[PDB]
């Protein structure tokens, strides 16, 4: 019963695997770049005691290490805490980063196809003091610049803000107590029916039917700036005055939003409350959508977490949003499944037919090497010329380079189209050259 | 008091640290890609019994996870063993891959300084059934390219052979019984004197003293190519069929290591032994030297492992490995004392979109995000109504070369005052010509 095997949720990354999250990689942190973004990495692990307290509920699916003596310790769940916990030890106020690594969780969901316990976020986070909803809205752009760019469908972005949905549950009834708990089953709505939520809140959250159902009348509610402006208006909620202080912010978003060209890919939508305890104000999910045939990134502001470890309590505002790559792997290899690529970049194989060539090969490939030319040869004594080929054809190797005695005397080398299958004798000095000129470079 | 800490033996890195571990693998990996490899990368723990039974007296150094009713799991120590079990998982036989990713070892060296728990390994491994040492050459071959690339001053590689050290032992008179403890007796030669060393064998392990001192005069031995030559000559190893074997393949090791134009940089060095159980053929460790120069500590290491894939096969069918491992930790140090001598940039901005007058942030907005389209690097203050000094201040400190200035005059006239933040020259531009300019002053 020992068995070869990747623990469970988790998955190696082939060589074509590999290929595909480059190119994703590759656009998401042009991306991050073009905002003037620094890049941080953290290690895998936090003190147990840095992750407690902080998540809400989730706080459950952490992964413990063995206490073996020393410190109690955790592998990471997300990337946000840690970043909150880099600013409050170096002492930070004002900080623009990006942070592409792996995180943690215990889960046990329904499709256990993929990676669900082990998988790649990537973030983008603003931290600091500064005006009103500015970075804010640049978050949501960068969300907009990547998944269009990603070329993975059409999508959309829904918008909220946690005063506003704290606000709500306090005209509707809710104590102040049981605003976590009752957002938590606010976040299950897109999964689940609003009865089976409702049920939830009722029967074993312990509220009462009548403020469930008010619940309801602003949970089902979602559109753009014109609902921002309608809920100005109500009569019952204008006079939360943390619920009104949201709205207002949004209203300031939805302008910014115009201005980047993005407005019309914003639903402020009332359902959406995300599933960490940490955030304050603004909070988003972009989702695909479906052409006729049949969450990808998150975030949020959170202006009280660093102030959690803060010495001296002191708060440093911070927004951000992670983009949730696992899904775009599928998509984007099934892009290409659709249109063969390559897992190595090798542009030339030096080869002989005939025999005691070795040395020579050897020579000629390592020369290859020093000229920063991508070379390899088959580690054969006398390999067959034909099966040298064939290593060609399926690595995607264009170019062979053949030695014979009589090339060598003459100072030449024969250079054999794999493609094509046309040689042409070139001379040994404009052999780097010659391979450049034919491969791109 | 609650500590805010990372965790023993561990590091963030900071975006200058980022800056300088970018420029060191941007030159590993040209050379890995160079050399034909595939990447792959793998999770960070395994399961516990795919570790156990693998490093020797190592495996008392690894990271379990708490059992929490599932698996029992453990951190990976090094990327070989979960290289031979994703080879045994896939039923491969021939592979060629590289894998950067750090690795966790519950170590307790009298230096605290550092990431001595958590560090990254650079790795390049060559899998099959080929000739005799032309794959091990190879591993030699890009250690060298590397090294030299990197620019950390002069570096020496040794090399030695399982099979000669163990076959050594034995005509020296050590007993099957004890090659384990000996053969860690003599890893400790590149730290501490002979002596030491044979006192610890005679005085501690128990060793006779006749028997210590014809080890010693194989273990002080380390030349190049005619070493080995003396070696095959030798009367009493030459009966030795293991050791005659080993002896052998370096001797073709270094007629391959000429042609690749490294011959110079190999010690044949007897003292070498590893620290790992699993080596069968070629053993190396790379040490800079010193500005004979001495030898500072080793920065790259690796060897031929052609039993590891046998233990994770069901049927024990084996998969000759081949490979070695690049230890970046100490060269981080090194290149970033480099640039020190020589200010290294940690984003790449090339504008910054600013006004020097009041009610223009919608305006900013809208060229920021404009510029954000064109695919330029830009930026602007989080600022209603910025100063025009801070604005310049916060790209002299960035190394942002430019500044798009902004003001009522030049919407009505369809222009923008650029300025150059190192000269301080300001140029009036045409608005359709921004994007073209920008990227006609900052390369492309
Ligand atoms: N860390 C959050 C996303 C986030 C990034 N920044 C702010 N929020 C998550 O794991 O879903
Ligand atoms: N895994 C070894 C190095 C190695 C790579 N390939 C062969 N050996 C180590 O960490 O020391």
């Amino acid at each position: 019963k020992f068995v070869l095997k990747t623990p469970k949720g988790t998955r190696d990354y082939s060589p074509r695997q590999m290929a595909v999250r480059e190119k994703v990689f590759d656009v998401i942190i042009r991306c991050f770049k073009r905002h003037g973004a620094e890049v941080i990495d953290t290690p895998v692990f936090e003190l147990k005691e840095t992750l407690m307290g902080k998540y809400g509920e989730d706080s459950k699916l952490i992964y413990d290490l063995k206490d073996q003596g020393g410190e109690l310790l955790s592998l990471r769940y997300d990337l946000t805490v840690p970043f909150a916990r880099y600013l409050a030890m170096n002492k930070l106020t004002n900080i623009k980063r990006y942070h592409i690594a792996k995180v943690y969780r215990r889960d046990n969901p329904a499709m256990t196809r993929g990676r669900y316990r082990e998988f790649y976020q990537c973030d983008f986070d603003i931290a600091g003091n500064f005006d009103p909803m500015i970075p804010d809205a640049e978050c949501l752009k960068i969300m907009c610049e990547i998944l269009s760019s990603l070329q993975i469908g059409d999508f959309l972005v829904k918008v909220n803000d946690r005063r506003i949905l704290d606000g709500m549950f306090a005209i509707c009834g809710v104590s102040d107590s049981k605003f976590r708990t009752i957002c938590s089953s606010v976040d299950k709505l897109d999964k689940v029916s609003w009865e089976e939520v409702k049920n939830e809140m009722v029967g074993e959250k312990g509220l009462a039917p009548e403020v469930a159902d008010r619940i309801g009348d602003y949970v089902q509610q979602h559109g753009g700036v014109s609902l921002v402006e309608q809920l100005l208006q109500d009569p019952k909620l204008s006079q939360n005055k943390q619920a009104l202080e949201g709205l207002g912010d949004l209203k300031l978003l939805f302008e910014y939003l115009t201005l980047f060209g993005i407005d019309d890919k914003i639903s402020f939508d009332l359902s959406l409350a995300r599933g960490l305890d940490y955030y304050t104000g603004v909070i988003y999910e972009a989702v695909l959508l479906q052409t006729p045939a049949q969450s990808v990134a998150a975030g949020g502001r959170y202006d009280g977490l660093v102030g959690m470890f803060d010495p001296k309590g002191r708060k440093v505002p911070c927004v951000g949003l992670s983009i949730g790559v696992e899904r775009i792997f599928s998509i984007v290899e099934q892009r290409l499944e659709a249109l063969k690529i390559r897992t190595t970049e090798t542009q030339v194989l030096v080869a002989s037919a005939q025999k005691k060539l070795l040395e020579e090969r050897l020579k000629l490939v390592s020369e290859l090497w020093d000229a920063g030319i991508k070379a390899e040869l088959l580690y054969k004594k006398n390999p067959k010329l034909l099966n040298q080929l064939q290593y060609c054809e399926e690595a995607g190797i264009p170019l062979v380079a053949i030695i014979g005695e009589q090339e060598l005397k003459d100072g030449v080398i024969k250079l054999r189209s794999v493609t094509s299958r046309e040689e042409v004798d070139v001379r040994r000095e404009d052999l780097v050259e010659e391979i450049k000129r034919r491969t791109g470079q």
